[PDB]
């Protein structure tokens, strides 16, 4: 459970909730929401030089993970899987 944590977490999950917003639903896999991101090839939330996305991270999400419980779970799960 404890964990040093840069800060960013924070920082870049703010990135993942405006990324995923515009998908279809909030937060149609990370298929759907990826697509939804405003760069259009899947925007990565990079600072520094630690990465942190749907395309990279969203790859631990599987297909179940479809109905998400709304961008701000997926903001939280990603970022626990991917690392922060």
């Amino acid at each position: 459970g404890s964990h040093m944590k840069m800060g960013v977490k924070e920082d870049i999950r703010g990135q993942i909730i405006g990324a995923l917003a515009g998908a279809d639903f909030p937060i149609n896999s990370p298929e759907e929401l990826m697509a939804a991101l405003p760069n259009g090839p899947d925007t990565t939330c990079k600072s520094g030089d630690v990465e942190l996305k749907a395309s990279d991270a969203g790859q631990v999400l599987t297909a179940d993970d479809f109905p998400f419980k709304s961008a701000e779970e997926v903001a939280d799960t990603i970022v626990n899987k991917a690392g922060l």
